[PDB]
């Protein structure tokens, strides 16, 4: 049943996992070069993020060992501040997917415990949640570096809280996140469906007006408009309307073409001024566009999806290591001697992020064009060649443009095993019934949830 490239993904997962087991078991993140670990939640983050990946890959003895850790060692009462968004997409989503795939009620019981501890974040005058909540003390607060919550953060928790309410029969989770969605539906200050990056919890209004990105702090707002619509059985038309409007806004304001290859890319807008800067995070968008087309969105979305998938591929393959940097810049006009994909010296790191292989999965599932599998295999071979740590694990690197000295940062992010390897395994599968597009939607940390 497993094909050659899938066996390759499993090889990579188990080399990653033996570093995690040997040097970071029960801890949030492996630091593979130093053979140690780091904590920021203190909640076995990498383990929880990889539960469903282990199940999907057939790694059942490993899953059972991880299940025993959740049963005995996972406890939520420590005095620790957590980011509501990261907690929700990683830990709440990871537990809910582990429940659905395994059927083991332990994961749901941990999910409900955790969900309850996140609820104080929503006690704001506007009901738009605070950014941070202490799962042990019950205090929630805004960040220190800014007074506002982040738009993607308060709009990328809905799938998880909705599903938790459906499974527990406790309406408070769904009611809290749906208030956020309805309120933002009615806010002023969008540009043709494009949202600002920040939102004030006291006034409920957008801040940082006139500055529009589809990268960090805005990207998954658009992703979850579509995915919530799919999740709820395509009856919540306001979600679809705001999604359709947003894609037209992307077309009108953010799309330009590179030189020399005329690649379609998405840039940023600040107070009317275009910037040809594209986070690797924006590479979520071709996958989301294609997912929409599978579910009835117009064919123009697939035209755009295929152009952007090619661009995102080139963001990887035009680098010396074959791995995309964190941020790329594009030239609107010809520059002698330059490739399409420019990268600032400070932006040359790769943190093993999943968004290109994320989108290849959907492009393959919807089109059947096997070149998207070939491109994913190419990217995985680059990960193997430049980020592998002999003792175990894989590391973020500081320089995708120096194949002799990529400069490991000594960290394996939980989304390498939660997302990057999961999307690759699915991309290579010969089975369209494996986590079918008709039956599940993935949350923004690649944790599948059932369509209602
Ligand atoms: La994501």
């Amino acid at each position: 049943h497993l094909n050659y490239r899938q066996k390759g993904v499993i090889d990579v997962f188990l080399h990653a996992w033996k570093g995690y087991r040997k040097f970071a078991w029960g801890h949030d993140e492996l630091k593979p070069v130093s053979r140690s670990f780091s904590e920021w939640f203190g909640l076995g983050l990498t383990l929880i993020d990889a539960l469903d990946t282990m199940w999907i890959l057939g790694l059942r003895k490993e899953f059972e060992e991880a299940r025993k850790w959740v049963s005995k060692k996972l406890h939520f009462e420590k005095d620790v501040d957590v980011n509501l968004f990261e907690s929700t997409i990683r830990i709440l989503g990871g537990l809910l997917s582990a429940y659905h795939l395994s059927g083991d009620s332990l994961f749901l019981r941990k999910a409900e415990d955790f969900g309850n501890r996140l609820m104080p974040a929503f006690r704001t005058p506007s009901k738009i949640p605070y950014s941070d909540v202490n799962i042990g003390t019950g205090v929630a607060h805004p960040p220190r570096w800014t007074s506002d919550s982040t738009v993607a953060e308060v709009t990328s928790i809905q799938l998880e809280f909705r599903e938790l309410s459906r499974l527990t029969g406790d309406k408070k989770f769904q009611e809290a996140v749906e208030k956020v969605t309805q309120h933002i539906h009615g806010l002023s200050g969008k540009k043709d469906g494009l949202v600002p990056m920040f939102i004030n919890t006291h006034s409920g209004l957008f801040t940082h007006l006139g500055v529009f990105t589809l990268g960090a702090r805005a990207d998954s707002y658009y992703e979850y408009l579509l995915k919530q619509w799919i999740q709820g059985g395509k009856q919540e038309t306001q979600l679809l309307e705001d999604y359709v409007e947003a894609i037209e806004g992307v077309r009108t304001h953010l799309l330009r073409h590179s030189e020399p290859s005329k690649l379609t890319f998405v840039g940023e807008l600040a107070h009317g001024r275009f910037s040809a800067k594209m986070d690797h995070l924006v590479c979520f968008l071709p996958g989301t566009l294609a997912l929409g087309v599978y579910h009835g969105l117009p064919a123009s979305h697939m035209e755009l999806a295929q152009e952007l998938m090619e661009t995102c591929y080139q963001m990887n393959r035009q680098m010396e290591t074959g791995l995309s940097p964190e941020i790329v810049h594009f030239n609107l006009y010809p520059q002698p001697g330059r490739r399409d994909v420019e990268v600032k010296p400070a932006d040359r790191h790769n943190l093993l992020r999943p968004e290109t292989v994320e989108s290849l999965f959907y492009l393959y599932r919807v089109t059947g064009d096997r070149k998207y599998q070939d491109w994913g295999w190419e990217i995985l071979q680059s990960f193997s060649r430049f980020t592998r740590v002999p003792s175990g694990g894989y590391s973020s690197i500081n320089n995708v443009q120096d194949p002799q000295k990529p400069e490991p940062r000594d960290k394996m992010e939980s989304f390498f095993l939660g997302e990057t390897l999961k999307y690759l395994f699915l991309l290579f599968s010969d089975d369209p019934n494996l986590l079918s597009l008709d039956a599940y939607v993935f949350n923004t940390e690649a944790h599948p949830l059932p369509i209602w």
